[PDB]
């Protein structure tokens, strides 16, 4: 039908997009995996973990196995206490939003050079974010 040429036209771009975003994270010895939490963390901090499981929302296993690397690494920061520790202001670390800048900026340099080669007036760009944002409503009122 139609709908099919539709969802997979936008899905068959995920790994064709990271596959080239691999070098910029190779410039930084980092997992895209982490970055996401770090882009999830940079945007939402003081945010803590009870909320993290909420937005990207994937099982505990992967979630903390990645806050495994972030914590020792001069990366993400937690609060200090006796207090159970999901809720210890899981803020970001100093260097961390300095690691934020270059990844986020170099990734931006690529996407931009890609939009560059497209006759996509921002008019068709926004004509899209509300479709793509219109689909998060369900994967958001679905799981």
């Amino acid at each position: 039908m139609l709908s099919q040429e539709f969802f997979n036209s936008f899905i068959t771009i995920y790994r064709p997009y990271l596959k080239l975003t691999e070098p910029i994270l190779e410039k930084h010895n980092i997992y895209y995996g982490q970055w996401l939490i770090l882009r999830d963390i940079a945007k939402h901090q003081p945010t803590t973990l009870i909320e993290i499981s909420h937005r990207r929302a994937i099982e505990k296993p992967t979630a903390r196995k990645t806050l495994k690397a972030l914590i020792e690494n001069d990366l993400i920061t937690v609060e200090n206490s006796l207090e159970d520790k999901r809720q210890k202001f899981l803020t970001l670390t100093p260097k961390g939003h300095e690691l934020y800048e270059i990844v986020c900026l170099d990734v931006q340099k690529l996407q931009q050079a890609v939009v560059a080669k497209t006759n996509i007036s921002q008019d068709q760009m926004q004509e899209t974010i509300n479709v793509m944002n219109q689909i998060h409503e369900i994967l958001l009122k679905e799981a």
